[PDB]
């Protein structure tokens, strides 16, 4: 017997729920059960984002409600974003043994006239972190602010635990990864619950696209310049690098992460520190397609090596496929 | 909310359709599909969010038309037989509508869309006629079922539906292009914005850059002047999504100009000229700027073929008049 | 293949109303009403689960409508002594909505559906332009109301939809009564009972038991009547759960009685007669049921001033007058 | 003004099902396969709202339980016998599930629910035991039956799911009775209301009191004191959805009596034990509540077969002792 019909659709037989999996996940980890409440408050978070993006600032009000949905999770003692001007997060009494960089959406502009957005978040746990002095509570009445002691470390990408992001377009794929596999989940919309989409997408070899915004070409060094125009000048009867910029750095980083090729964005009229920041965004990337396989580098070398000394510093970033990563390489040398 | 959000949430789509007859005299069945599209789409829409797709969102338009009808017939992007729900159902509509488009990149997700247009056919006939497997050879004396072959005069609406990160519909009838967002959680096409005008400049476009190197030259060289600048000003950004109505809409709200062009394969376009780049044109065209095959405006090509592939090019009058010269 | 309908569309309200105006002549004005109202239940059912009511379901109900283009005043419940809508809407009809059922039960685990009722002007009144703060919720005085107030004469349409465990929108514009449910899924109403007729031999009861006492020498002998089977045949089995809109929901699919006695809380009981008493009654002529005061039918009692109490009897014939059956 | 968003600690039932299994032994097993309830719940709801729905509620559970191995046969209602899940899933425990009660009102329209019970058999076995009226003896039983049967003083969760205007989901374990009202919108169980209990008060009765005329003449006087009582004042309300977890949840809340006394078809008096008044007594009991047949408590009785009803009665501790005292 194995009938069925013609739903075509509702035909969730083995729904294998983030939660399911996440759940069925913790049992192997001496992480005391306080990641899971995060992982899946994250969770609760971006299923809202996505309403909020399709609406009813956006990305000055979206952390506000990673607040709500984790100011129970000592997990994220403190937590973080871009958007703010002060580190606070939720005080004192709630804390644990790690600390999530959340990344509301993916960028000012990208928004107005968008077809796609994400929140890029990783988790850092510091096994000798804060540290600084007593933790003082009590007194009351803070006119001038809640007083607070030092503004902790800046975690590399090695001792990255988790990594992931949301893309909220055309559907709402939840991303995540761990130190054993990369997996996607789809956002069911009426049951609003993160079925498990895909069990570790891993990229494939040749990847014969190419995502870099040539509008600034005229500012590209020419070393870089001689990446752009001969890529698109095959040299032997075969298929061309077909181009393609969303726009959005999920848009495309899913893009790629499920197609192979090459996204970038690098020294241009900026400054060639960079564009897109280091630790709160290019190393929570950095670390999927790692596990995937592509590689992410910004010329030189790797990009979670680089232990970031600033809050916003930029860097460049190009990433994709290996053979594709590594073969721009021998240009800007 | 979401920025501007329910600030919109007063007078749905519907709201606005019964406002025109009540406003203009419309012929009442132009309501009655016209809506059974804002459905029709906003079920592909959840089918599209994830929830065999190319035809399913026909079988859905289908049924949630073939009920009701008021067109009389509606078609797609493979019926190359038009379907001709009974000539019984009506008499003075025909709306085809292309399921989707960029029926690829759908597989990871980003965006796609469904776009129509209502053809009031001052020209009509029956139907029916398939001749089967039976006795007799070559000699084909037919055209099918057709007619799908003038734009510009009988086009008396045209809009598209775009599914990604917002089901936004957009919508014209002759004064001015419409656009509604549809809210997720009360399902209803909200007006969001109202007479819609694409940049009279712009600095965007949208080209598959990728195939440069097999181009005409005349329009080759056009592509290095948008990154080679020269009168000393802003640079023109660019952005290819993947997906039609997915450019053309991040078009027709920031500017620019977009266009599969002809090159050595596809000496003649790619998007058609009835089914994609006519309904396409007459909003781009109702919205300030224009829309044309290189040459010609789009809409003075007869459709005098079946999938009659056309180059394309759509956006910001000034920008398609600058590659007026590099096109020939 | 099992498709069929699995693929359809299902005649969806939005549908059925359109097609109305198909049949008539009508510019959609009450059509452009009956969505408009139907929005507002949609909000105001899906904040219900949520995601002071009675007080928010009165601004959404404000939005989708006031502003409809067919209206000569509206209003809402605690708003003591008339509501005009601004010269830049006007027209005429007039739709009188009181937010919710009941300000006490929903919270136990019951239901608390809307209702409403567009009365038509036969003749009709309103004031001009100004303002003068009136940013109180706290204005009423002796205006001589009347408008508000209009006559069983006029009431053209009407019914409620109900918050249940399922959003269940019924409705009569005079041709028998309609039901459509909500499906979550398509985010519409379907039209899922089509023309109701409640059953004759009513054989149940709904009865707040409790206020026994309360109730007068007459009355309780009935009770304990309908308790003790007359002749020696079958019981009356109860159901009350404790609000209008749902105990008055299964009295109109479903058989029976339920009302609200002038007991001790002085000659009139707890419901009033423009608001909760006359929709209902004009819902069951048509249901094939019976509306009944107790000493006439609430249908044709002259609503004399504001706020009237008057208790309701409300049921399939029968089993109406029955209990009418003790007078003179 | 701010109430609903502004609660901060927000939790949702995965968070509580976490939290408290970290700090409190238990985790794995029990968490999952209630958590997987929670979700199956969840998606049961939608079938009552409008995707007969009663044989699709046992096997949407088998499915959403299926991969958590803790848990053997269980004769879930309606259901002709447990089936085991292939091994490997060596589920040692077992839980009964109650799809929906109340066998009436999913056509009717009205508040209905599920009902659920963790039994974890103190005395491992949790294998099947086929039983279709053969023989054994040519008299009667001597030996019990399928295990299933699990004594309340050793059943460590249960709780109940209503699918009314809301789908609040109350559980208790070892604590107290827990309650989350599903967010319509996202798809999460928020905790809404922390460890409470009844009032000791309980101005509500809910029995159906239109059968009257059946009642035992004990019973049958107990009534008239609930209408007309000793220092008369404020009487007792009559709310009486008739669903069993619509009134056992008004009940619970509130405070008062709800009972489905013995009656006339037989001393059965209908509801089920260990299915239906088992969980429900227990939750009731640490709600502060109690619950008994009458005269003695359902946490102390265990049938001889599947099917053995008992007479229920559950309200606050003293309503309970009330109509216990009207016991000889």
């Amino acid at each position: 017997a194995a009938t069925q019909t013609k739903a075509r659709t509702r035909s969730k037989y083995e729904i294998e729920t983030l939660t399911g999996w996440l759940l069925k996940q913790p049992m192997a980890g001496v992480i005391d059960a306080e990641l899971t409440i995060v992982l899946s408050s994250i969770s609760l978070a971006c299923k809202q984002i996505a309403s909020l993006v399709q609406r009813a600032k956006l990305d000055v009000v979206s952390n506000e409600v990673f607040s709500s949905c984790l100011r129970s999770s000592g997990r994220t003692g403190i937590i973080a974003s871009e958007e703010e001007d002060v580190p606070v997060a939720v005080e004192e009494s709630y804390s644990g043994n790690y600390i999530v960089v959340f990344d509301p959406l993916d960028g000012s502009s990208n928004i107005d006239a968008a077809v796609s957005t994400g929140s890029i978040f990783g988790i850092y746990s510091p096994n000798d972190e804060c540290i600084v002095d007593s933790d003082h509570d009590d007194e009351s009445q803070l006119s001038a602010e809640e007083q607070r002691c030092v503004v902790n470390v800046c975690q590399p990408g090695d001792n990255l635990l988790a990594a992931g992001y949301c893309m909220y377009s055309s559907s709402v794929i939840f991303v995540l990864t761990i130190g054993k596999g990369v997996y996607a989940f789809t956002l069911d919309p009426m049951y609003g619950e993160f079925v498990l989409t895909s069990e570790k997408i891993q990229i494939p070899k040749a990847g014969k696209i190419y995502s870099f915004n040539e509008g600034n070409y005229k500012m590209w060094p020419d070393k870089l310049k001689k990446y752009m125009d001969d890529l698109k000048e095959p040299g032997e009867s075969q298929k061309p690098y077909s181009s393609r910029y969303i726009g959005s750095l999920v848009g495309d980083f899913h893009r790629t992460l499920l197609y192979g090729g090459i996204y970038g964005y690098p020294r241009d009229a900026k400054s060639k520190n960079g564009k897109l920041r280091l630790l709160y965004e290019c190393a929570p990337m950095s670390f999927i397609v790692e596990q995937a396989g592509g590689k992410g580098s910004d010329g030189h070398q790797r990009i979670l090596d680089i232990q970031p000394t600033e809050i916003h510093q930029r860097v460049p970033l190009y990433i994709g496929s290996v053979e594709e990563v590594e073969k721009l390489e021998k240009y800007l040398a």
